[PDB]
């Protein structure tokens, strides 16, 4: 059930296909939740993401405090933040030397069925 540093594992490649990797490194995300002033969610922000502070530096703002975010369209909007949440993930390396950070849940042991 437990994935670990230096395992072999299946999960999928850039590629879009399942192939062996190894789990080179358990890393830690940290995702920024907010409400932008039109009333959307976003889940998934990173600290840098934020830029009326510096997150990176002095950590998440407070509960609820009035932050301007770059979206993924490289513009600036107004929200509110809600809550920091970090995630356990695992960086892979594929055979062909490429790597992605993936969640728990993108990861198989080789004894178990895909999908």
């Amino acid at each position: 059930q437990s994935i670990t540093a230096g395992q072999k594992v299946i999960s999928k490649h850039k590629n879009g296909r399942f192939y062996q990797c190894e789990v080179v490194r358990l890393t830690t995300e940290t995702f920024y939740e907010v409400n932008f002033d039109d009333g959307s969610f976003s889940d998934n922000l990173y600290p840098e993401d934020i830029v009326s502070q510096d997150c990176l530096q002095f950590g998440p703002p407070a509960e609820g405090e009035v932050v301007q975010v770059r979206w993924t369209d490289g513009q600036v909007y107004g929200a509110k933040f809600v809550a920091s949440h970090p995630i356990q993930m695992y960086q892979v390396e594929f055979e062909d030397g490429s790597q992605l950070v993936v969640k728990r849940d993108d990861v198989y042991t080789l004894d178990e069925e895909l999908p």
